[PDB]
RNA sequence: CAGGAUGGCCGAGUGGAAGGCAAUGGACGUCCGCGUGGGUUCGAACCCCACUCCUG
């Protein structure tokens, strides 16, 4: 049989003996041809089906030799095309004789799901009658033929006769309902018995038909065959035992078998019985009718396995990350630009780590990547946990090299030899090879090297030059497939991807946001949480400079919190205040303003609406932007915030796609508001929870939500030392985390008790949210962090005074959260 | 050669006789079995590539006999798939065989443009090397092959040698770059000119290669041929004619020859000259190589001619309206919607009017239409004509039958019998199916039978059951085919289509601009002309009537011209008003008002935006929706009307894309807005008029404009009178027409001028622009009629007293006119 | 899982149209033709593939 040769990073099938070169195959028996042909051709489409692979098969002669006509062919009708070039190449080294497979479809969502078939196959087992003729159909053919039957005569005289004379004329000829069929006298059941699989399935298939036996083709006579050597009992009983062993497929109900009518009629001579004629009529069946399983192969786990026929219609008509796959280029573009004429190294923090704690690293790499003038190294602490493998004690950091000229090749260094780290090596790259093909849909030929370094002091397989990623083009589909394989598992640089996604689809939403600009002065936001709310706001400030030719100085934003301030104060998009500055001190010269979080303010310190009113209805030319943006779900007090009643917040938008978070933490958004819609506080307008999030709205973005309850402060606060450790160990930065308490008066005694637990943990810097741009761990309370987020948070004991304002502070906390949210409640 | 019967009403090729039968075509000599092979597989191409037909060959027998095995197989070839029964059918009668052909490619955007190609072939005389061999490409290889070439070694060290020794093992094989061939014995020169198109083309095509003319093709010897047999000088001379030969096509430039080495050497045997070796280097081709012209055939006016190199290259790599195939179903349901259980007539005005003109019509057509239960007649004066060929006098009228287990029929009335009418019934239904195929895009298979009747007091051929309409998908199908058919002419169902194709635009807009409701109380909507703002305002007060459950009679609308007013107040979707009524009565029950025309408004009588808020914003339902539709380019008079300064309305929505007027209307909109930029009213704020339309928007839909000057009165009127008649008798009522004239004094002046020409015309009475819903031809003045639209609009002298709303009269015009217009100004 | 098919008839021919009952397939010395259609080869009745019918 067939079997994967286990030491390779590619599917590599060992064929065994072949004879190779035209004269050799001739000067063979027709058997061994056939029987080495199939072996080849099972081969071959098995890496087809699988993701590609090499063919190795030892040859007797030690010169080059051509394949061979019949192989040739054989893979010509495998490809449906006389382009071999395009998915076969052949290598042959002294006695063994490689030929190189390219995978036939690749990724879950080809561009070309409806055109082309899913499987490469030997046969299909499909038949049709073609006028005359019984004919098999490609892979091209029965892919048509199955995509139709999924969708949602003077014969039939003859037939109905009783008995039949011999020697009468019939008065049609064959044509595509009939066929004639006269069997010899010793072997009349035998042959009966193989006609049926061949016609019955093309009548069926095809809109039915007739099947006359007994009768001469060439001149119509009805003969049958002698009484005396024929049963009708037993000829009917085996010609339904043989109708009925076909394999239907149905794609609809009721699932019938296939329907047909047999009748055994008597042939007379002279008014006597001279023998049996035998007639079926095939109705036309409702699906696909198989003579026998396909004849189509594929590599499952260690072995080449025939497809069933149900698994192989499956795959013919019929995490993989859609919003990965629909941005590819652009977090490609992102994250593995290509440069030109010098060698990257990504990512770069946790490069420099990688260097600083080994010592010589940094020499062994850049000596290693001498030959490659242009590309990209991709690093990682272990490219197989990456990908969901197993982790290996001893490898320092595993990297991927995509460079030109060059085939992809993937390193694992170790801090000391081992002979084992050449297999770990093996496995990881025959599972990125394999994925970047069935996964991250690559089309092209690929193969991933795998080579082992170590720090202290078989053959890989050669493959063609069209392996090699011969430029721009191959290096940048080649990373956007790797995009699209990152976005399917945990990782830095998955997440790195997960956080340029949501930059993504925030800005779609933006561009369908910002038309209101031009057709409003007066606007209220509602806001949804997790939507952008605030990242729409600063845009929305940078249009309204770019638009009206305003100066940073003359667009006003205003905010509840000091530490949403500083954040948009950096961003010099505008002078931004708080709501207690604002009312306070003299803002004539503003010609726009603009409002977040408004939900938050309160009416002690002033009326801050009519004085935005005053500023905004004085501006020259005509009445500037006054735009109120707010969410009453995020609300903070039991008092009334300033706005206007709900039904004078006019014109409004609704901001309801959730873009700033991953799909765990917006599933948990979604399941919390409906607690907040049952038990609304007495000071919330009545009717402003009565907006919605769009029905079928997701970010295709992973991320980690957990709760862990009973346990102790000193507990958490472990845990929490623990996770980011393990964190910073992966690559991630301090300035991804941010630690969010109930309540301020909480807060100096958790940085204690946080600095205690994380001094074993080797990070002892911490700070407020008023300066976020540090590199280093937030740790402030949920309230003070309102309209800032973070790619992880640590959500210690949600808490306050009265349970009429406690159901809105475990959205407010979990909104904070990107992709990474750790909750520890009372228990 | 082969030519189109003149006769019939679908493409018919007589191919003469022809030996059919597998039995009696294993008889014949294989020359006329071949050549009897080609004409029919000529016939069939043309066929395929015309749009279909029926190929007729006599055959030499009486008996019904199978097609043959061999015209069989030439026919899977060239539609390349065993389906034969999708494209073709047999019938034979007597001494008659007919081969009822399918198109393959129909309409002139097909839905598998880019997946299929549009012609099928004989052969596309493309080879490229595979390997070892050389193989051509099939329909389906060479159109990807085109597609991919228009988008934007040891070997060499024999090449190298200049002279070899006979009986030199190569130390190659036969590859995909190298290919070894001997000499003939018989006609070297000869047999090098036939083999240089074998290959060289192959080489070309597919990365170039080598070809070694006089090595053994076995032991790989080296064998050349004697010298005494050939010149070599000769033979490189004739080698050179033969490549250059070769047809190209190029899709780059420079357009460079094909580039190759061509070397002679010297055979030695024991040192001494034995002979010559032929050694052709192949260096790869920028674009498509063929071995000679391709082998495609098509109908060309009568002829069945052969497409050239570059004409079927053409095809191979590549009024039709896009609307209509965009909306085919729609319109379909619309106009064509087939009824069940009854046969159905249309247009009914047409058929009233014939079987009032015509006596016993009625009796002709129903007595003829007995045996259809089910279908669709559609009646014309001249189908000839609707379809762009030449009117035939004493054609009463032309309908074409679409109706249930029936193909479509064409029927021809004509008064009195005569010769003629069969060849016009016949050229007009063979100029419908070529038109339904290849304008419509049917990919079903479809035959038009023309039939020819009269009043006063070759067979056709019997086609497959397949061609009848079996039911409500063919009949659906068919009809939406003829939707694009008819919206490509000028007729009368094709401006009914486009009315419709103006309606569903129409309605897009609004399902873009309806959402707004949700976001607005105040609005103020900036249409531009023709942009449906009032269709906006009625769908809109249904919307408002929808969302809100309140009662039609709680919603106002208010306009400042009476004609709008009725014409408002007769569909019940709101209580209308003018403002003259608005400022005056009480209006206290109202919730919700909609203005339009806002800018004819005036402040005389009062303050109607007051008066409109004060009623709108104490609403008992909370504020109400006060939406305020104007057009300041469709300004009426200079004097203010009432609106709020322009920086202070709103929120604003601007409706920018005109889908109310066909494209010559439009067109002319357009550049007249030119106008009124450029000389603006002092009336009308500095900003509205800068609001421009969508630049890339256009409609799809054809109509009529015309400016006919210099004329006088008595001209102009005459001219409507005729226009009208002619209007009238191709089937178009009365009421599609409105007559505007400059103002609403001159009315009474030009309609007695009217009624004193079209009472000649035999119509006597005339409508008033209150009476919108008469089926009387409407005369009124042009600021009258503002708000109302008629498919056909004569523009009578536009001019005021004051030349400073001379712009916006001509607007204010040619707005109302949705299909064709037709100005008159002054001399 | 295999095998046959040759000229009017019987039959010899497996890579440079016998014979037997003056010719004795055909198109225009070239080419087609040995059941039909293709392929390889300088060269096919002869080698390879598909198909037709029948036979083990
Ligand atoms: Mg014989
Ligand atoms: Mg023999
Ligand atoms: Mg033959
Ligand atoms: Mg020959
Ligand atoms: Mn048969
Ligand atoms: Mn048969
Ligand atoms: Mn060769
Ligand atoms: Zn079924
Ligand atoms: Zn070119």
């Amino acid at each position: 049989p067939l079997v994967v040769e286990p030491s390779y990073p590619d599917l590599v099938i060992n064929v065994g003996e072949v004879t190779l070169g035209e004269e050799n195959r001739k000067k063979l028996q027709k058997i061994q041809r056939d029987q080495e042909k199939e072996r080849v051709m099972r081969a071959a489409c098995a890496l087809l089906n699988s993701g590609g692979g090499v063919i190795r098969m030892a040859k007797k002669v030690e010169h080059p030799v051509e394949m061979g006509l019949d192989l040739e062919q054989s893979l010509r009708e495998l490809i449906q095309s006389s382009d071999l070039q395009a998915f076969f190449e052949t290598k042959q080294q002294g006695r063994c004789f490689y030929i190189f497979v390219k995978s036939w479809s690749s990724g879950p969502f080809p561009e070309d799901r409806s055109v082309k078939p899913r499987l490469c196959s030997l046969s299909s087992s499909l038949y049709r009658r073609s006028e005359t003729s019984v004919r098999s159909m490609d892979s091209r053919e029965a892919f048509c033929f199955l995509k139709t039957k999924r969708k949602p005569d003077p014969a039939d005289l003859i037939f109905q006769k009783d008995y039949l004379e011999y020697g009468e004329i019939l008065p049609f000829p064959e044509s595509q309902l009939v066929e004639f069929k006269q069997f010899s006298t010793k072997h009349f059941q035998e042959y009966v018995k193989r006609t049926i699989p061949e016609y019955v399935p093309a009548f069926a298939n095809t809109g039915g038909g007739y099947l006359f036996i007994g009768v001469d083709d060439k001149s119509r006579e009805v003969l049958g065959c002698a009484k005396e050597n024929v049963d009708p009992d037993s000829l009917r009983r085996k010609i339904e035992q043989a109708i009925y062993k076909l394999p239907c497929v149905h794609f609809c109900q009721p699932q019938r078998p296939i329907t047909f009518t047999l009748k055994i009629v008597n042939v007379l001579k002279r008014g006597e019985l001279y023998g049996y004629a035998c007639m079926i009529r095939v109705n036309p069946f409702c699906c696909a009718v198989f003579s026998e399983a396909p004849n189509s192969w594929i590599v499952e786990d260690k072995y080449v396995c025939s497809l069933t026929t149900e698994k192989w219609v499956g795959m013919m008509t019929d995490v993989y990350s859609k919003k990965g796959l629909e941005h590819k280029k652009e977090l490609q573009q992102l994250l593995f630009s290509v440069p030109p004429g010098y060698l990257r190294y990504t990512p770069e923090s946790l490069w420099r780590d990688l260097i600083s704690e080994h010592r010589g690293l940094e020499e062994l790499i850049n000596k290693q990547m001498q030959p490659f003038f242009r590309g990209i190294l991709i690093f990682s602490r272990s490219w197989a946990v990456d990908l969901n493998l197993q982790e290996k004690p001893g490898v320092i950091c595993d990297a991927l090299l995509i460079a030109q000229n060059s085939t992809p090749i993937l390193y694992t260094i170790l801090r000391e030899q081992d002979a084992e780290g050449q297999d770990y090596c093996t496995r990881t790259a025959f599972t990125l090879k394999q994925k970047l093909v069935n996964m991250g849909g690559y089309t092209g030929k690929v193969c991933v090297r795998a080579k082992v370094l170590c720090l202290s002091p078989v053959s890989p397989m050669d493959y063609p030059a069209s392996y090699s990623l011969a430029g721009t083009q191959h290096m940048e589909a080649l990373l956007q497939s790797l995009v699209i394989v990152l976005l399917g598992f945990r990782s830095l640089l998955s997440d790195q991807l997960g956080c340029e996604v949501l930059n993504l689809l925030t800005a779609q939403q933006y561009e369908i946001f910002s038309r209101s600009l031009r057709k409003n002065r007066e606007l209220f936001v509602h806001g949804l949480p997790g939507s952008g709310k605030t990242i729409m706001a600063m845009k929305i400030m940078e249009k309204i400079r770019n638009v009206f030719h305003c100066e940073a100085h003359r667009i006003l934003y205003v905010c509840e919190n000091q530490p949403l301030r500083n954040f948009i104060s950096d961003r010099n998009i505008c002078r931004a205040e708080t709501r207690k500055t604002f009312l306070r001190e003299n803002f004539e010269h503003i010609q726009h303003i603009v409002i977040d979080e408004a939900q938050n303010f309160r009416t002690e310190d002033g009326d801050w609406y009519g004085k935005a009113k005053s500023i905004t209805r004085r501006a020259k030319g005509g009445p500037g932007i006054l735009w109120i943006f707010l969410d009453y779900f995020q609300t903070s007090h039991l008092d009334c915030s300033g706005l206007p009643p709900l039904s004078d917040q006019y014109p409004r938008e609704e901001l309801t796609r959730i873009v700033r978070n991953a799909d765990p933490i917006a599933k948990y958004l979604q399941k919390e508001m409906q607690v907040i819609r049952s038990n609304p506080s007495f000071n919330i307008p009545t009717g402003c929870l009565e907006v919605f999030p769009e029905a079928e709205w997701s970010q295709g973005v992973q991320g980690t939500l957990r709760i862990k309850k009973y346990l102790t402060v000193e507990q958490i606060m472990t845990c929490v030392a623990d996770t980011c450790r393990r964190f910073f160990d992966r690559g991630y930065s301090p300035k991804d985390v941010a630690v969010l308490v109930s309540t301020a008066k909480e807060v100096e005694h958790y940085k204690y008790e946080l600095l205690k637990a994380m001094r074993k943990k080797r990070v002892v810097q911490l700070s407020d949210a008023c300066d976020m741009l540090g590199d280093h761990i937030v740790l402030d309370s949920v309230r003070r962090f309102s309209g800032l987020e973070r790619s992880i948070v640590f959500g210690i004991h949600p808490r306050t005074a009265d349970p009429a304002i406690l159901p809105n502070v475990l959205i407010c906390l979990a909104s904070r959260a990107k992709q990474h949210l750790y909750i520890f409640p009372w228990g």
